[PDB]
RNA sequence: UUUUUUUUUUUUUUUUUUUUUUUUUUUUUUUUUUUUUUUUUUUUUUUUUUUUUUUUUUUUUUUUUUUUU
């Protein structure tokens, strides 16, 4: 038995450690990509990470879409605006790739300052799970990711994981509810139509047990 | 590991203070534009926060539209009306931004004078649950809103936060169907229709679990 | 890359301010025409703005069609009449694109006056719709028009702006239907009719949905 | 396999990359007959670029069409009007496909001052679409345009380029029913008609779905 | 009786905005119209399914009063 037929047998298993790689997750070509980008625009490279961490933390506050709005500048760039970096990142992956990389390190600086993402209240979340108020936190065990040197301080609870995915069903569903089932935009097929549904139509719930 | 691969350590964690900023929140530079344009319409300096405050809280009695009539003056200005103090601020950012940034300070106001929202009866709320019955009522834990020194007297509920999340559903749902879909208000589209739809399919039901 | 390959860098964008101008309302050097042909007709220049504001707020009342008749004399000339001021106006450029230039100042104040378009009701508007029954409507959100100091009161609703455009359909569509489509007005084309069309086929309809 | 048959193998992909040209945006030999009638009418060659983003800037708040008004001067000529650089653009290519290279430098000037194309409510645009409401808006994600060197801030929403094409559909369709079906403009064919249709027969509708 | 295989499990989409006001009266509720006739036959095949056509251009301005009931 060889080529593709080859039996492992147990030499392999105890040596080989696979590099863990997403597609989830901003790729090693992204980054690299993102730096060179960042440092031609002149982000010091001594605090290139760290512009990277704050720009993550205030997407956890505000969304990671690629229509969202960064608002200001953090500590740690010459002055370069988060919508400038954001606006970088958004030229080689999304900015919700970008965000999964660093998910663990965000997840580590809220649990530290006891600082939630900001407006947990007004996406529905119970204040006993408000810690998993911000999308992109399905990537703070997804190996990929960027994992700080000594851990998590928390993993995430079963009912904080159940709430994320509750809120991931109503967020992209509603998203999905505004947008249209129209296969091209022309107005011989949208007929000037936005989403092609009225709003009783329109209107999202999920289903009761 | 450097540059965009820097694993944070935990000197990080403990020193690192994030400014919070929200885009649901009238940002810093919007505020110092409201300043500019109250001051040169001769608003007090000296009690140009209170005008602010008294304008959210009259901002809790009725929406925070744009479309919204402001109705007095308060008695922190220079005699200039509530009216004028909202249209300056529809310059520069939204009157529902502006109040999410003194929803705290509204929401301790009201808990200490015991004065709930005007209109929570005309807004479906039940009696136990009438102190949510503002719009921007989401800003009330949002930390980049004002937060008064000592802090919320009571923080909202768990059915306060059910009840606000339901009305806003009804209120949003009830406006977008007096909306249309249309996608061009131009007269080949709408073809003179306001909403393109009768009456009994416009009609908005939370369907029952 | 230079010349007209030249990219931007984010300099340009952060610093240059368009100065915006549009072909739809008078142009600065329409607006110095009109006032040497106004201070030469003896029209004060301590009081140059509110004859034009005095104008354009009649203008709202009636059209602003080459055709209409002004009816009165304001209080900010001295003695001269609407009608003089209009055929001033009206050898430089439109006087529809005068009163688009003013049309924020006109929406200011008869939403202070609450004192809607004259003749909304012959124009068939909705009583809900009727501060949108003017011509030249389109200009209040135009930015190369005179914007007050404080803003507007309250920007247009949607439903305003439908019924504009609907409205603005119906008044055109009926005039091209009383006009005709010869190509020259000589005898020889025309055959001596007027709009070369029955009145059963000149009847405007906006086609149901 | 050899000639036109031969079967790319995997290196031709990873090396070879393909310039993007479009016969929609102004070609680069387009671009080098603009430059040589600028700087022969003494426009200044180190603000060539900027004299460019003005007018194409400009052209967002009016039309692209051959027929357009330019306005006014832009700061970076030395005084030649934007209707002179435009007329000497007219004689190389289309004004439109002048506008289409500079669209993504016009798209992110406009949202870095929050400043829509400037006759947005007239063109029926709802004004949560207001940015989409300029021709030449197609060239905002095509390659062979002008990219600026951090990239779009913002890429166009779902409904931003529903409305474009549904804007595109009326503003064309309008546009041909004042034209004619005539394949001569000989007397003998038109009869001295300019549409050779009444106005009832020329209502251009979108049908409903 | 037949129907139980295979394929389909990735990415992307989660921001903002939208929550005011107005609209809640009156009128309209009777009578008439309910039968008969019409239900069959015929018509179910063949042929027609390829190519070609998908670019560009066209999107500004003007026209919205009065009169006519």
């Amino acid at each position: 038995a060889s080529g593709l037929f080859t039996i492992p047998d147990g030499d392999f298993f105890s040596t080989a450690r696979a590099i863990v790689a997403s597609n989830a997750v901003a790729t090693n070509e992204d980054l690299s990509k993102i730096e060179a980008i960042w440092k031609d625009m002149k982000v010091p490279t001594d605090t290139m990470a760290q512009a990277a961490w704050d720009l993550v933390r205030h997407c956890a506050d505000v969304g990671s879409s690629a229509q969202t709005e960064m608002i200001d500048t953090g500590p740690y760039s010459n002055g370069i605006s988060r919508a400038r970096l954001a606006a970088a990142i958004k030229e080689v992956c999304t900015l919700r790739q970008f965000c999964m990389k660093y998910a663990p390190v965000v997840w580590n600086w809220m649990l530290t300052n006891n600082s939630p993402p900001a407006n947990w209240q007004a996406q529905g979340f119970k204040p006993e799970h408000k810690f998993a108020a911000f999308d992109f936190f399905n990537g703070v065990t997804n190996p990929a990711a960027i994992m700080p040197k000594e851990g998590l301080i928390r993993p995430p609870s079963e009912a904080e994981m159940n709430a994320a995915q509750t809120a991931a069903f109503v967020k992209i569903t509603k998203a999905r509810a505004q947008s249209n089932d129209f296969a091209s935009l022309d107005a011989a097929v949208t007929r000037g139509r936005i989403t092609g549904t009225t709003t009783a139509e329109a209107v999202v719930t999920l289903p009761p047990p």
